[PDB]
């Protein structure tokens, strides 16, 4: 679609020469929903703070303006508690010629030079005009008080397979599918968790939002066992000593740090608790163990010692719950 491609080009343009004091990227695999971070302009009382914004592209982009709003509380004549930004380009003076990079730069200038004559919060716009010292001081108070290549898991898939079926291998084509399953589950769970975080106005994704997403997106026994594996992992991670590896502290084969990084890298939320990646990592490992156990069992009926894409198709189709989860994923 034109909207998508236009969005993808701006990202490419933004990626090469990012805007000063700014950065933006999609949320998960959703190109129509971005997260943006602005470093406190040096020529402003907001210096030192990191402000988080949300961006939503309409279907008719670039012929319609993007919906931009602050998720971090800020004190400004043109920004209200809803994060709404009164800026001419955002609504009145939209043009397809503008870019998200230009928008963000126009917002930065707005923080350096407010427009108190066309205000969104009158009290702030009055304090700004009559007592600039009071405005600058409160701004810093708020700044201080509020603004402070598909992934591959071949090793861990291999490690789980060695636990479940020590004498069964997996072809390269079968391993690629595994990576597709793990990445899809990651995207869908994280995506939902992000939704829940924004929905309830939470700046940190914790194991709480990871569990609710699992309980909602996984069917029947898969969800019940998944929730059990995620809980057992988070319990072991808290009690276990700090000296050993995050994955080891949770008794998992999958990498917590990598998941934790991806949780941040994906812009699913402003922050990500330390429990969240453990929970998701445990959930990812369990499903991998389930899929690999069935596939290997499938490779055995045909007297094969190496899982191939066919045995993966079979293991999913033979299990009602898994097929409900992995039906859409392609299997060549």
């Amino acid at each position: 679609g034109s909207a998508l491609k236009r969005i993808n080009k701006e990202l490419s343009d933004l990626a090469r020469d990012p805007p000063a004091q700014c950065s933006a990227g999609p949320v998960g695999d959703d190109m129509f929903h971005w997260q943006a971070t602005i470093m406190g302009p040096n020529d402003s009382p907001y210096q030192g703070g990191v402000f988080f914004l949300t961006i939503h592209f309409p279907t008719d982009y670039p012929f319609k303006p993007p919906k931009v709003a602050f998720t971090t509380r800020i004190y400004h004549p043109n920004i209200n508690s809803n994060g709404s930004i009164k800026l001419d380009i955002l609504r009145s003076q939209w043009s397809p010629a503008l870019t998200i990079s230009k928008v963000l730069l126009s917002i930065c200038s707005l923080l350096c030079d407010p427009n108190p004559d066309d205000p969104l919060v009158p009290e702030i716009a009055r304090i700004y005009k009559t007592d600039r010292d009071k405005y600058n001081r409160i701004s810093r108070e708020w700044t201080q008080k509020y603004a402070m290549r598909k992934e591959s898991y071949s090793i861990y898939v291999y490690k789980v397979l060695k636990q479940v079926h020590p004498d069964t291998g997996i072809s390269s084509k079968a391993m690629g599918i595994m990576n597709s399953f793990v990445n899809d589950i990651f995207e869908r769970i994280a995506g939902e968790a992000s939704r829940l975080a924004h929905y309830n106005k939470r700046s940190t994704i914790t194991s709480r939002e990871i569990q609710t997403a699992v309980r909602l997106l996984l069917p029947g026994e898969l969800a019940k066992h998944a929730v059990s594996e995620g809980t057992k992992a988070v319990t072991k991670y808290t009690s276990s000593a700090k000296a050993k590896t995050r994955s080891s502290r949770a008794g998992l084969q999958f990498p917590v740090g990598r998941v934790h990084r991806l949780l941040r890298k994906g812009n699913y939320s402003e922050r990500v608790g330390a429990g969240a990646p453990v929970y998701l990592a445990a959930v990812l490992e369990y499903l991998t163990a389930e899929i690999l156990e069935l596939a290997g069992n499938a490779a055995r009926d045909n007297k094969k010692t190496r899982i191939i894409p066919r045995h993966l198709q079979l293991a999913i189709r033979n299990d009602e719950e898994l097929n409900k989860l992995l039906g859409r994923v392609t299997i060549a």
